[PDB]
This record gives C-alpha cells, structure tokens and sequence, in this order.
C-alpha cells in the first residue's frame, strides 16, 4: 500500500538558477554594478539601467540622472572580469570587448510627476506595477528548498572555479532542482532531491565522465544535505554534453530576463518587474524587497508556514493602491486578520520603505546573481517583530 | 467578509517592452512564412532612434530586416519625431549571428519550468483583472486609430484592481475597486479633457456597468504629464512584460519570455501547452481553477516532472487530475509542436494584448479528454 500513499500524497516541484557567466545574469551584474557606482557618489541617483550582452558587445541603454562622474567603460570591464571572461578562449574578454552606451537622463515627464520639489517621506512610486513577496518556513531562510539548492550549486561552481579546484570550469552555468514533497495542511515538507540537472561552461581538455564525477561528488555533494539524496535521485550532469561556447557568444542575453530565478523560483507570484539597474524610486524593486520583508516577517512571527503579500501602485502616488494576503490555509488567522496585521505593522509608501530598508546603499551588485532573497545580511531579511 | 483584492497590469502596442516583442515576433513571422523550420533567437531593444536585433538565427529565409522593423513600427503609430519615434527616420542596427542549416523524440533546447492556468471567472478562462487591463489598452489604440480620440498616442499602461469573493477555492469578481490609466499624449489637450475621456469613451466602453460604482477609484494620467514616450521615455526590451502576457500575476511562471523565439523553445511551446491542458481540464468540468507545471532538461524529450495545483476547486485529487493529464496529454517538444500547429507565423498577433483567453489559437481549443 506504501506506492499508492507515496502518489496520493506527494507531488514534485521544479526550480531553476543561473550561474554569473549566464549571459542574462551577466547584464543584471553589469546593471547593478553601474547603479552601485552612482550610489558610492550620489545617494539620489535616479538610475533605469538596461544592459545587453551579445558575441563581443556589452551595450547600456535607460535614463540616469545623477551627480556621479562614472566611468562606464571601467565599470563594465571590471564587472566583466569580475565574473571571469579574459581570454577570447573563454568566448568573452573584459579587456577586447565593445562598450556602447546609450544612456540619457531621466524623463522630466517623470521626474517631475514623481520626485521633483517632495519630501522624501511623500515621493510617489516610480511606475505602476503589482509587486509580491512570498517566504514559507520549509528552511532556516524561509525560502523554497527547490530555489534554494539551484542557486548554491551555481554559488559552487563559481566557488571551486576561482579557488582552482575545479581549473577546467568557465562562468556560464545552469541548474535546476526537483524536490518531491508532502503537505501538512497547505505547509509543504520536503522529501527528497527528485531530480537534478547542471549544465556548466568547460575547457577544451577535461573528459564528459570526470566533469559528471566532479559535479556528483564536488558540487551536489558539497551543497544538498545527503538525506535528501538517495539511490533514485536522478543527475542530468552535461546533460547536452559539451559546453565550451558559452556566454555572451553562445546566446544574447538582457537586463531583467531571469526575474523568476531572482525571486522565488516559480513559487509564490511576480509582478513582473526586473529588479537590476533600478534605484530605489522604482517600486518593481523596493517593494518586492518590501513584500518579502512582510512575508519573512509573518513567517517567522509564527503568524503563518507560507504566505505570499500583493501590493500595487500607480505612478506619482505615494500609498498603495492595494495589499492582498494569502496564507495557503497554514493560519489560524483569517486572511483579513493578517491584512489588518499588516496595515497596523508597515508602510509600503516607497519613501518610507528607502528608511526601513536603508536602499540608497550600494550594495545591489551583490543581488544580482543567487537570487534576491533568503541571504544574510540585506535588511529586508531580518524579519520585523510584529505588535498586534 | 472572505472578500478581497487582486491587481493586474497590460500595456499598449507602443510601449516600448512591448514594441520589441512585437519587431521579435514580425521577425520569427518573416522567417517562418519562407522557412517553417527556421530556428530564432531574436531580442529586440529600443530606445531613442534606436531598434537593435540581437541572437541567434538558422534560416533558409532571407529577411528585409529594416523593412519589418519599419513596417511594425508604422503600424504602432509611431511616425513623426513629434511622438518621440519615427519609423521612416530610426536607426536599425542588425546583430543576428545567422546560419544555413522521428520528431517525437527530439530533445528540449533548454532546461526550465514553464506553467499554465485556467479560470472559469471569464468565458475566455482568464482572470477578469487580466482581461480587462489588455482590452482598456485595446480600446486606446482603437479610439486613437478611428481618430476620435486624436490626443492619444501609442505608449499606454493599464492597472485593474477587482475586488473578489470566494466559492471553495474558486475566485468571484465583485466589483472594479481600482483602475490606473497611463497613456502618452500630445501638448494641445488639457488634463481635466483627458480624464475626462479616459474615464467617459475608454472605462465606461470595456467595463461592464455592474463593476463600476461611486466608490470605484481613478487614477487618470496620475503622473500629470506623459508627452515624453515611447523608446525616449523608458528603454524596451524583449521579454520584460511575462507577467502581461500571461497571467496579471495569477497562476505562476516559469520565468521564460516568448517573443522571439521559434516553436522549438520550450519556455514557449509548453507555456502555450500547459495553457492547452489547464484550459483543458477546466472546460472539462473537472477544476473551477488549476494551475500546471511542466519542466525539461537540455536534451531530454519527456518532462522532468508535471506537476498540478487545483485551489481546492476539484472533487478528485492534485494525484488523479495529473493522470488524466498523462493519459490525454504529451508535453514531449516535438509532439506539442505537430499538436499545436506551431510551424506556422502566427506569432506577432500574440505579441499584444496577452498570448492567452483570446480567438483562434490553438492552445485556447479545449481537447475533449478520455478518462
Ligand atoms: C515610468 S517608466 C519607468 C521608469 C523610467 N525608466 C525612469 O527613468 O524613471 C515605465 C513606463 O511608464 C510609462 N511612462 C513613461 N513616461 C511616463 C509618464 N510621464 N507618466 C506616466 N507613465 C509614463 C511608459 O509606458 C514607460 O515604458
Ligand atoms: O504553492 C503551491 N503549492 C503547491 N502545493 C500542492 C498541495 C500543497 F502541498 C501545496 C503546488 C503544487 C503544484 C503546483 Cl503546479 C503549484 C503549487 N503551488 C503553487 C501555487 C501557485 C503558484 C505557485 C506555486
Ligand atoms: O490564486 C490566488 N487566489 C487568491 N485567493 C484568496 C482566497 C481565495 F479566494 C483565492 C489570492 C489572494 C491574494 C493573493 Cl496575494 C493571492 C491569491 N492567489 C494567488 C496565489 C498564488 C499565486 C498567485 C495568486
Ligand atoms: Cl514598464
Ligand atoms: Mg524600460
């Protein structure tokens, strides 16, 4: 009777991360790197950086007005090189690139119908949009299990390739991790490692057999707790086998195109909005930092297991337009209750969230890859004490 | 009591996100019309003057690149530097790295997770916060096209906030709580006019009149002043409204864009053929709401996993509906391409106004389903 118990109450859920060297990754690090150099100089920086990666050209187009004198061909290099690609072996070269830049200031449509002549306390969102934050208590970093393990293995890879452990890695990486769960009343537990696939940039020597045993024993051995992992997980390792064309050559790639690997891989909900290249001002950005900080902060106050917040703005408007709860029935509170909660808790007016999450500081180049949420050390990570 | 809200947003044909999914899809149409087996990549992005292609292409098809691009950007309307953008006088910069060059059985081209989902709130099997954010975009374009409403121009954003009621899991539109409107405009006409239409010849013509009441709230050119649009106003990129094009933040998302890209890209083909199967059991009678994920591995033909959500709208189990889904479903690449018909350049009519809930397309046909 245990297979017919195993169907009937288990399900699988799928996630994916990219690593660095992903080339839609490589444009959220260069968009975020340009926002920090504005940030060091100019706290008030109005930044909409977009960043495009193709065969030899990193090209940035948006809108910034700033006081920073930046040097963007400096800036991109050192971004570039950061994330590993000098040599034109590796497809990619920091120091031959092109740099085009299309940058301009802001709208003063924009500006003025935003920020320009408010308090702070009083600036309206910097677009319309819905926004979500999601956090469930199946890890000590209130994050999915699946999003989680996805994004330490790229962390990994990255890891034992500037270390030299593992000399024959590039930049460019893939994963994606299934993980068969059960349910306790719309909580979910995670079981088992299901499946898992890694696909990373390699060298022209080493063999397909010893990069699959290197990414068995020295990666998802060295990442995924072992009880997780057992004689029926399957490992799709080079699943396509050779990987040396990687990079920016082997697939343009764009600011904003990997939002679901940055949030909550797949679970919860998104608005849609990129988060790199984007001051504060723009809501896609703080308030999804802000509904996460709600989220982690139900959780954690054993208000809720799970939950997922909706908010929502228009442009020039200072208050939401709305907030939403849903607890996937793991509260002894009504949804109306937890909303009540909320509203007696927090202020998501985008110039109050920039004081509670401290967001003119230029710390944004560290969220572009790994994801935005369930790390140390960002503010919208240490949950709030609630009073109700 | 057990009410609340939920917010989703659409935009126009010229703003500038959805400019670029359109120049990528007119550019997979042009391919597909010569060659049904062309493989594309094709990012598009803009900003002032400025149309650059992007990616990746395999084609026997030889493409008149500034003349698609030309002719998409003339049938958004922008056509004179008054409006920011002019397809007569644009910079197009090509960048596409082309080539020369049983189907069951192929490989995906890429790992990911993609989903799709179903509602029995609307006719169509969408949200109604979706639904009526793309029509208020669409009767913009409508109203500035017909030239009685000449103030207008191509760039708009819409915003729908509905109030709900449940019924066990299933979602009950109530009422219009919230409606934003954004749209570029010309330096003639005053404030207090374009409120004024926007709530009289736009709102009052999409929303049924039983949604809209005295506590309904607008926010009508809310920035003040939007004669600054298009590509000048905010850069465009390919693949930067997912949220628009499917759901309005309902259901879920693998993360996978689809403009661009030929039938062969799975972020696409099974978004499409999840839609397919949530629409499916829907209609079908066996879910008031369902959500679907399917995922793949680079190389592999059958999905890594598939996995089904029901809200609690169902009489059977999460584990009985995804046997169903087995038994009348093959979400192999190669199968969902002969299913849906996909070969064929119908892609730049998806690039508006949602990929989902409308007429014609393939994965909107409920398949009948044996159990
Ligand atoms: C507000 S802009 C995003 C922020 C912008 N990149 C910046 O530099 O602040 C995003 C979209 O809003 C719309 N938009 C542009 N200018 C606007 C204005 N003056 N008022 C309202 N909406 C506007 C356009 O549809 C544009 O693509
Ligand atoms: O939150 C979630 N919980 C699932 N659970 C299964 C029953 C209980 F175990 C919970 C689930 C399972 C399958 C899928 Cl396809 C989505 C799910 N989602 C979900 C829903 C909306 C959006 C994103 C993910
Ligand atoms: O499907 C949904 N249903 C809601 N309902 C409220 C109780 C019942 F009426 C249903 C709901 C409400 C608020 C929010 Cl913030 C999300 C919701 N979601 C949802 C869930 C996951 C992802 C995307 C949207
Ligand atoms: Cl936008
Ligand atoms: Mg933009």
């Amino acid at each position: 009777f245990h297979e017919a118990f195993i169907e009937e109450g288990t399900f699988l859920f799928t996630s994916e991360s990219v690593g660095e060297g992903h080339p839609d990754k490589i444009c959220d690090q260069i968009s975020d790197a340009v926002l920090d150099a504005h940030l060091q100089q100019d706290p008030d920086a109005k930044v909409a950086c977009e960043t495009v990666a193709k065969t030899g050209m990193i090209l940035l187009a948006g809108e910034i007005t700033s006081r920073a004198a930046v040097d963007y061909q400096k800036v991109v290099r050192e971004a570039v090189k950061h994330i590993g690609y000098d040599d034109s072996s590796k497809g990619f070269d920091y120091k031959t690139c092109n740099v085009l830049v299309a940058l301009e200031q802001q709208s003063p449509d924009i500006a003025q119908g935003v920020h320009l002549d408010r308090n702070e306390e009083d600036i309206g969102a910097g677009d319309q949009g819905l926004m979500f934050g999601y956090a469930t208590d199946e890890t000590e970093e209130c994050m999915p299990l699946t999003i989680v393990l996805a994004h330490k293995l790229n962390a990994k890879l990255a890891e034992l390739r500037r270390n030299g452990t593992l000399p024959w890695l590039r930049p460019d990486s893939k994963t994606q991790v299934t993980v068969q769960y059960m349910q306790d009343r719309g909580a979910v537990l995670p079981i088992r490692v299901h499946t898992i696939v890694i696909s990373v940039q390699h060298d022209e020597e080493v063999c397909l057999d010893e990069m699959r045993d290197a990414l068995k024993e020295k990666v998802i051995k060295a990442v995924v707790p072992a009880k997780y992992l057992d004689e029926d997980t399957i490992y799709h390792l080079q699943p396509s086998g050779r990987f040396v064309i990687g990079g920016p050559q082997g697939d343009a790639g764009l600011t904003g195109r990997k939002i679901i690997v940055d949030t909550y891989g797949g679970w919860g909900a998104h608005g849609g909005g990129a988060f790199s290249g984007k001051d504060y001002t723009k809501v896609d950005r703080s308030a999804a930092y802000a509904a996460r900080w709600v989220a982690k902060s139900l959780v954690k106050g054993g208000l809720c297991r799970r939950v997922l917040v909706q908010v929502s703005y228009a442009i020039g408007v200072s208050h939401p337009l709305s907030i939403s709860i849903f607890h996937y029935g793991t509260s002894q509170k009504s949804e109306r209750e937890l909303l009540e909660i909320v509203k007696k808790n927090f202020d998501l007016r985008p110039g109050v969230i920039v004081r509670d999450l401290d967001l003119k500081k230029p710390i944004y180049q560290r969220t572009a890859a790994y994801g935005h949420f369930g790390r140390d050390s960002f503010p919208w990570e240490v949950p709030k004490k609630l009073k109700y």
